[PDB]
């Protein structure tokens, strides 16, 4: 099996940390991330090694700053190329509330501050429009959903209050019943759906009416490749499912999916039964976590001393995911 690739990324201090005069307890070198314990400075700092340790604590003027472009060119680009090979792929952002999950996955729409999802979509349509072999034609379908307190809402159709039911097809696996699946033929169109979708996510008074720290957003693309050949006249089809996930803060019930995800990751790392069905998230993502898919985790980290316990926990869960291996033959030309 192909190992689930893992990257961790530390962001600059935020308003909260600055108001408390937080010092940085995170260091990076190569693919290694080290964390210092602010309360017990007498211990030896704990180090963790990953596929990538992104230092984004400073600002783009730094030669060592890990940009949106590097984060995408490393893992995003790799997954898209796998989609083109015909493999199902998944990228999920994990981490404590405010560590930088949405920035990494969505980013902002200016200043080349766009995250993994916008860059991958753009890259996808660019590659498709660069095609010169008329025997190839493409189809791109998108779906966008939110999972909040186990409830699933269609973000591309906030015009229906149905809490869509997650089901298990008798033969083809889990799916969200009646979740809208829209055909898109340009990056501009997909971006427009992404934008309105982002506008439909649940907010929380508790988060100063900002998007609720407890909702999960799953962005799916169904990429179909059709290859003709004037001959026998059969068109062959290659279908890849791209799942881009932005999880709720790691710190019918509020934290079921996240706690269950932790258990699934731990169990998989150990095994190499798994409670996939214990939550809607782990259920829908069953094949991406141990199944037929190329998967990657990007763990967001706060650099502040005040978030030590939470950051250590994220690093430890990212270390375990690194141990997961999914289960995913041509002729010499
Ligand atoms: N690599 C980076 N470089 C510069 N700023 C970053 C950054 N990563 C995150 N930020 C900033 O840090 C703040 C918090 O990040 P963000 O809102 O994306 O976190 P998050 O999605 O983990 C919160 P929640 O758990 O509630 O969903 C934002 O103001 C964001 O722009
Ligand atoms: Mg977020």
């Amino acid at each position: 099996g192909a190992s689930v690739k893992v990257a961790v990324r530390v962001r600059p201090f935020n308003s909260r940390e600055m108001s408390r005069d937080s010092k940085c307890i995170i260091q990076m070198s190569g693919s290694t991330t080290t964390i210092v314990n602010p309360k017990q400075p007498k211990e030896t700092p704990k180090s963790f090694s990953f596929d990538y340790s992104y230092w984004s604590h400073t600002s783009p003027e730094d030669i060592n700053y890990a940009s949106q472009k590097q984060v995408y060119r490393d893992i995003g680009e790799e997954m898209l190329q796998h989609a083109f090979e015909g493999y199902n792929v998944c990228i999920f952002a994990y981490g404590q509330t405010g560590a930088g999950k949405s920035y990494t996955m969505m980013g902002k729409q200016e200043k080349d501050q766009q995250g993994i999802i916008p860059q991958l979509c753009e890259d996808l349509f660019s590659r498709i429009n660069d095609t010169t072999n008329d025997n190839m034609s493409y189809s791109v379908e998108v779906s966008y959903m939110e999972i909040y307190c186990e409830r699933v809402r269609d973000l591309l159709n906030p015009k229906n209050k149905g809490n869509l039911r997650v089901r298990e097809h008798p033969l083809l696996g889990p799916y969200v019943e009646d979740l809208s699946k829209l055909a898109v033929t340009s990056y501009n169109d997909i971006q427009d759906l992404m934008d309105s979708g982002n506008k439909a996510r649940t907010v929380a008074a508790t988060n100063m009416n900002e998007t609720s720290s407890r909702s999960h957003a799953v962005f799916n693309i169904i990429f179909t490749q059709k290859r003709h050949d004037a001959e026998t006249n059969i068109t062959t089809e290659k279908v890849s499912k791209i799942s881009l996930v932005d999880l709720a803060g790691s710190e019918a019930n509020i934290n079921k999916s996240l706690t269950t995800l932790g258990k699934v990751i731990s169990a998989l790392a150990e095994m190499d039964f798994i409670p996939y069905r214990d939550s809607v998230l782990t259920w829908l993502l069953r094949e991406n976590l141990g199944g037929n898919s190329r998967t990657a985790m990007v763990a967001a980290l706060s650099p502040a001393d005040i978030n030590y316990d939470e950051t250590l926990s994220t690093l430890r869960y990212a270390d375990r995911a690194k141990q997961i291996r999914n289960t995913v033959h041509h002729h010499h030309h």
